[PDB]
C-alpha cells in the first residue's frame, strides 16, 4: 500500500518541468523525491540518471515499491491506489514494469531481438518504470558512464533477462510521441483509444513535450474556482518590486509618446523603469529623460544586466507596439505567478485584426504554426493559462527565471524569437493568459 516516486531532475536550479511534476505529484497525494536536485547535469546519453538513482537508492533500505520517472516532460494523472492496482495486475510476479513506446531506440538493430507482439507499442522506454527497490538496485548496482545511454542499458536488460515486463497496454505509462491520434483529454485524464486505457503517467517523450504542454491547459490539479473572474479588478495587498523594461524607438516619436502614456497609466507603486531605445535621437532623449532618467540608446537586444543589479523581483518586458489598456494588469499577472507558472504573457491582438495575437500555439522549424485550439484561444472560447512555445511584447518573468538562467542564447538573430528559444531550451515554460481584455498591438 506504500509507494514512493523517484523523479529524476538533475539540475542546479529547478526547471518548470520539475516544478510542474512536483505540483501534479502533490495533487494526487504521491510521495516523491527529486533525484539529483541541486546537482549539475553532465549526461543519446543519460547515464548520469542511473548513477544518481543508485545514490538515491542507498537511502532507501527497506524493499519499497518505487516508481522511477523523468520529470521535465512528464506528469502523473492519478494517485497511489490506482498505480498499485495496475502494478499488481500487470505483474503478479512483482517484476519491474517499464513503459512501452513505438520506436526501437537508440539501437534500431534490437528490432529482431524484441518479443513479437500484436500491438504497435513494441519497445522499451526508460523514461518511466516501477518495481521493488532491491530489484532495481540489482540491475544498476555497478553504475554506468555518465555519457552511456540509459535507454539502451535497460533495453538490453529487458531482452536479455526476465527481470522486466513492458506496459504494452499503456496502463501505468504513456510515451506520447507520435501517438497523437490515440490520445484524447477526457474527465481530467488522458484516454488512449488504441489501448483502451487511461495511462497514469503522461510522458511527452522527445518532441512530444509539445503535445503534453498543449494538453496541460486542459488538465487541473484541483477543481477550478469558478468565481476567479467574477470580480475582474485586481489589487495586491503587498506589491513586490517590478522592473519595467521598455523596448522603444524614438525615431517614431508619436508611437513612443502614445506607448509611454499607456505604460504610465499601469497602476503600480513599487517599480523601477528603464527605457531601451533602438535609436539615438539626442534631442528626443533629452525631452523624455526628464520623466524617464534611466534611458539607454542603440539597444537592439533584450537587456538583463540592469535588472540583475537591481533588487526587483519581477522583470516586465514591454515592446513599443504593445498598447496596454487594462490598468490593473500587473496585479492580475503577479497573482498568477506560482509554482511552474513563472513567465506569463497577456494575450493581445492587432487593433485591425484581433485574431492575430502576441503568442503562437505551435511552432514548426522555428516559426508560427496554427495549433488545434489557436482560434478558440484567440476568440476567448476558453480562458486561462496556456503553455505555448512563443510569447511576444508583454511578458512578466519572475526573478528566479531571469537571475538563474541564460536568456540571451542566439539561434534566430531575432530578439523576441531568441528569448523564447532560450526559455524552451531550459524547460522554462511560457504561459499565455487570456482571462481579460488587456490591450492590443499596433
Ligand atoms: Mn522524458
Amino acid at each position: 500500500d506504500n509507494l514512493l516516486v523517484l523523479g529524476i531532475g538533475i539540475s542546479v536550479h529547478k526547471t518548470d518541468g520539475v516544478l510542474r511534476f512536483e505540483k501534479y505529484c502533490q495533487a494526487h497525494n504521491l510521495q516523491y523525491m527529486i533525484v539529483g536536485e541541486g546537482k549539475k547535469w553532465n549526461g543519446a546519453g543519460g547515464g548520469q540518471k542511473i548513477n544518481e538513482l543508485l545514490i538515491a537508492l542507498e537511502s532507501i533500505k527497506d524493499n519499497k515499491l518505487i516508481v522511477v520517472c523523468d520529470t521535465y516532460d512528464l506528469i502523473p494523472l492519478s494517485g497511489p491506489e490506482e498505480i498499485l492496482r495496475k502494478y499488481r495486475f500487470l505483474t503478479p510476479d512483482n517484476k519491474v514494469v517499464f513503459s512501452s513506446e513505438l520506436y526501437c531506440w537508440p539501437d534500431a538493430s534490437l528490432v529482431e531481438r524484441y518479443p513479437k507482439v500484436d500491438t504497435k507499442y513494441k519497445y522499451l522506454n526508460s523514461g518511466a518504470f516501477m518495481g521493488y527497490r532491491d530489484d532495481i538496485y540489482e540491475m544498476i548496482k555497478n553504475g554506468v558512464k555518465d555519457r552511456d545511454d540509459d535507454q539502451l542499458f535497460f533495453s538490453i536488460k529487458f531482452i536479455e533477462t526476465d527481470k522486466i515486463v513492458l506496459d504494452y497496454k499503456c496502463e501505468l505509462f504513456q510515451a506520447m510521441y507520435r501517438c497523437n491520434s490515440d490520445l484524447v483529454v477526457h474527465k481530467n485524464r488522458i484516454f488512449n483509444g488504441y489501448t483502451n486505457s487511461y495511462p497514469v503517467f503522461a510522458h511527452g517523450n522527445g518532441p512530444a513535450k509539445k503535445l503534453l504542454n498543449h494538453m496541460e491547459g486542459y488538465f487541473m490539479t484541483e477543481p477550478i474556482d469558478g468565481s476567479s473572474n467574477t470580480i475582474n479588478t485586481f489589487k495586491l495587498d503587498n506589491e513586490p518590486k517590478v522592473f519595467f523594461a521598455l523596448y522603444v524607438d524614438s525615431n517614431d516619436l508619436s508611437a513612443l509618446k502614445q506607448f509611454l502614456g499607456k505604460v504610465a497609466s499601469i497602476q503600480y507603486g513599487n517599480k523601477v523603469i528603464y527605457l531601451y531605445d533602438r535609436s539615438d535621437n539626442e534631442q528626443n532623449r533629452k525631452l523624455i529623460q526628464i520623466s524617464y532618467p534611466n534611458y539607454h540608446t542603440g539597444v537592439t537586444k533584450y537587456v538583463f544586466d540592469d535588472f540583475k543589479k537591481s533588487d526587483a523581483q519581477f522583470y516586465f518586458l514591454l515592446e513599443q507596439n504593445c498598447i496596454i489598456t487594462k490598468k490593473d494588469i500587473l496585479h492580475e499577472l503577479i497573482m498568477q505567478v506560482k509554482d511552474n507558472h513563472r513567465v506569463i504573457s497577456p494575450m493581445i491582438g492587432y487593433e485591425q485584426n484581433s485574431t492575430r495575437t502576441n503568442f503562437w500555439g505551435d511552432i514548426e522549424d522555428g516559426y508560427y504554426k496554427r495549433s488545434e485550439n489557436y482560434l478558440d484561444l484567440a476568440k476567448h472560447k476558453v480562458r486561462g493559462l496556456w503553455n505555448v512555445p512563443y510569447v511576444y511584447g508583454v511578458i512578466l518573468m519572475h526573478e528566479s527565471v531571469v537571475r538563474n538562467w541564460d536568456l540571451s542564447m542566439v539561434k534566430y538573430n531575432d530578439k523576441d524569437m531568441d528569448l523564447c528559444f532560450s526559455l524552451r531550451k531550459h524547460t522554462i515554460f511560457m504561459y499565455m493568459i487570456n482571462n481579460n481584455n488587456y490591450g492590443y498591438m499596433v
